[PDB]
């Protein structure tokens, strides 16, 4: 397809982990999620997979697009496609090709791309003390993350032109929606340290005691067994979909800086506007007027990220977003 040039030389690479992202958002005019879904979808064959045209994914992507808030320093259309190309780097790698059926990677690659759409900058915590709309419609339960796949969902096939899904056969249909809804509800924050010890004690654990069984070829056939069960496929899936959302700490350094940047002020803001309304302040300690920036990535290193990435990378192997952690890690600290 004809593409500006520079929207073209920004998407070069797009295979690789070291990627710039900030380019193709400013080369995009803050519009990165509908050229990066376009070529990643086409390079995966979802639409040859879903019997879509390519102008239902465009209606498609431009409709998720529209929906992200670019007034959010974050939680926008960049945060979507950044967490995109972090769950295809992971699709694309030789332990999930062999694992995951074509169905888990369609349901993984639209998940992230809606995981946080009409994101408002805020807080489950905040939506549930300010009594807003949607704490209301879903009773202070994973307010935002079940916001995410509904409003998805009906912007999805409430419009003939954006349904993407219109001409699947319909049992595909049930069991792709019901896995992108389980990928979506995954990234709530409270479910983290549920889902990463599920993941270390149904697969990360019985395949380190079979592969201390030696490369027998019976024993490759086991391991194959376990693995692509079902539920430990729902397990791998929440898995990557977790660990992409929070990849940023394992990116490129220049990077990792502008997206800690970014959260920070969504956070800073939220701190703000609790006491300008005397609300309870959830999060008391993202605070603009103390909080230290490089601490706070440290400290969100320490409790989401180490132990996850651990158990994601001893699975998958992820030398690259290991070594950037590290280095990363160092740079926090070595502003003392
Ligand atoms: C990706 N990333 C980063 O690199 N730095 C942050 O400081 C950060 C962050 N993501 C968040 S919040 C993402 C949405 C909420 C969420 C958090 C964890 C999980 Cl497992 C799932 C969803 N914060 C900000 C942040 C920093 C610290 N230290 C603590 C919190 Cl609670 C939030
Ligand atoms: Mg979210
Ligand atoms: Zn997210």
């Amino acid at each position: 397809d004809d593409v500006p040039p520079r929207i073209a030389r920004a998407m070069e690479n797009e295979e690789y982990w070291d990627f710039d992202i900030f380019e193709l958002e400013a080369a995009t005019h803050n519009r990165p999620l509908i050229y990066l879904g376009l070529k990643m979808f086409a390079r995966f064959g979802i639409c040859e997979f879903l019997h879509c045209s390519e102008s239902t994914l465009r209606s498609w992507l431009q409709i998720i697009e529209a929906n992200y808030h670019s007034s959010n320093p974050y939680h926008n259309s960049t945060h979507s496609a950044d967490v995109l190309h972090a769950t295809a780097y992971f699709l694309s790698k030789e332990r999930i090709k062999e694992t995951l059926d074509p169905i888990d990677e369609v349901a993984a690659l639209i998940a992230a791309t809606i995981h946080d759409v009409d994101h408002p900058g805020r807080t489950n915590s905040f939506l549930c003390n300010a009594g807003s709309e949607l704490a209301i419609l879903y009773n202070d339960t994973a307010v935002l993350e079940s916001h995410h796949a509904a409003l998805a969902f009906q912007l999805t096939t409430g419009d003939d032109k954006c349904n993407i899904f219109k001409n699947m056969e319909r049992n595909d249909y049930r069991t792709l929606r019901q896995g992108i809804i389980d990928m979506v509800l995954a990234t709530e924050m409270t479910k983290h340290f549920e889902h990463v010890n599920k993941f270390v004690n149904s697969i990360n654990k019985p395949l380190a005691t079979l592969e201390e069984n030696g490369e027998t070829d019976k024993n490759q056939e086991v391991i194959n067994t376990m693995l692509r069960t079902p539920e430990n496929r729902t397990l791998i899936k929440r898995m990557l979909i977790k660990c992409a959302d929070v990849s940023n700490p394992c990116r490129p350094l220049q990077y990792c800086i502008e997206w800690a940047a970014r959260i920070s002020e969504e956070y800073f803001s939220q701190t703000d506007e609790e006491k300008q309304q005397g609300l309870p302040v959830v999060m008391p300690v993202f605070d603009r007027n103390t909080c230290s920036i490089p601490k706070s990535q440290i400290s969100f290193i320490d409790y989401f990220i180490t132990d996850m990435f651990d158990a994601w990378d001893a699975f998958v192997d992820l030398p690259d977003l290991m070594q950037h952690l590290d280095n990363n890690f160092k740079y926090w600290k070595g502003l003392d």
